[PDB]
């Protein structure tokens, strides 16, 4: 029940770090190509200590489809932790090749530090829904089975902390079911376990990396009810953890497991979720082992930012946590949506969160960016609300 960490300075601060095109100094490339939105946050420090942040730079609205490319900024030093903005490098391209979509970025750090990035893509022309209209005018026609018009699951890598990445690799028909037309991995993070194994999160499945850090054999873990898009943590018991976004407006769907296995996916009735990502932590092992959660906590809204601790070995139960609103960023439109989590080197959770200009209302012109926020457990711990 005692925590040492509520007793330390609460800490907090929080900034735009993808900043949209209708803000002063929008986020662009070094080849001049902008962005109307940011979405679709990714966040991991490498072992040198560099932060990574990944989002989808969406160039012309904030939709999911059309040409969407997979931007990123680093940390300037690996000792800098990303206190303020000067400690960020501007934006970079991991991939934007062609006038598709490249998405849903799903990192994860190994041994050696090469950092994995797994990545979804669609074709220019093809949504979700189908039927959607481009710029141009185009109507997209319906992700569908063809090699032309499924979602793609590509494989890049940095060798050099985040400095240069390879051409993605499509690994769609090793780690894709066969027939599948719509799919996602992540987005948000994959995990190493204590016992050296990878773990990525997608839909209805786990990715699984074996052997050499850096050169990774990959396979498939089917699982039974498991979401679109998942979360993955390794509690402190040991076992594996999936926290994912339900099919309709409610709760979080869980389910525990093991690389042999898992149970049946349930829905957590202490994590309401409005059907949108979620992120998950593990901060440590050592008492009073510590998961951290976060997700905007309604059946409604995206706009109730929590961010959450359990100390349950299987994290069966997390607290009230605190609203991110008690410490809200100004200027940067209504935040709440989608979000990444990281430890950061100065014992902080770094966390990454979508925020809404609502210009547009929910239309595709409402402009989109990402906030990036540091805060200490005694922050979280010294909430009005717990
Ligand atoms: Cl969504």
């Amino acid at each position: 029940i005692n925590d040492p960490a509520k007793s330390a300075a609460p800490y907090h601060d929080e900034f735009p770090l993808f900043r949209s095109a209708n803000m002063a100094s929008p986020d662009k490339l070094s080849t001049g190509i902008g962005f109307h939105s940011f979405r679709i946050p990714a966040v991991v420090r490498t072992t040198t200590g560099r932060i990574l942040a990944f989002a989808e730079g969406r160039r012309h609205t904030n939709q999911d489809f059309g040409d969407i490319n997979l931007v990123y900024k680093r940390t300037k030093t690996t000792a800098n932790n990303g206190a303020s903005p000067s400690d960020w490098e501007p934006l970079r391209e991991v991939v934007g090749s062609g006038a598709g979509t490249w998405g849903n970025p799903t990192p994860v750090v190994d041994d050696d530090n090469t950092i994995y990035l797994f990545l979804s893509w669609n074709g220019a022309t093809y949504s979700q829904n189908g039927k959607d209209v481009l710029p141009d005018g185009t109507v997209t026609k319906k992700i569908d089975s063809t090699w032309e018009g499924r979602r793609h699951l590509y494989l890049t890598e940095s060798r050099d902390d985040g400095n240069t990445w390879s051409k993605p690799v499509d690994l769609t028909k090793e780690l894709t079911p066969d027939g599948w037309a719509w799919d996602a991995v992540g987005p948000g993070n994959g995990i190493r376990l204590t016992t050296g194994e990878l773990v990525i999160p997608a839909m209805g499945r786990n990715i699984i990396g074996r052997g050499a850090p850096g050169n990774r054999t990959w396979s498939v873990q089917r699982l039974s009810g498991a979401g679109a898009e998942g979360t993955i943590v390794q509690t402190p018991d040991g076992k594996l953890y999936r926290n994912d976004r339900p099919s309709q407006k409610g709760y979080r769907m869980v389910a525990r497991g093991t690389l042999e296995g898992f149970g049946a996916f349930a829905p957590d009735a202490g994590l309401p979720d409005p059907a949108c990502q979620g992120s998950v932590l593990r901060y440590n092992s050592d008492a009073p082992a510590r998961t951290i959660f976060l997700n905007s906590a309604s059946g409604t809204s995206r706009r109730a930012m929590r961010v959450r601790i359990s100390y349950d070995a299987d994290a069966k139960k997390f607290n009230y946590g605190r609203k991110l609103e008690d410490a809200k960023v100004s200027g940067a439109g209504h935040e709440g949506g989608y979000s990444s989590m990281t430890k950061t080197g100065d014992y902080k959770i770094g966390a990454l969160v979508e925020s809404d200009f609502f210009n547009d209302g929910t239309g595709k012109n409402s402009y989109r960016a990402i906030i990036w926020r540091r805060f200490n457990l005694s922050w979280i711990l010294n909430g009005p609300n717990n």
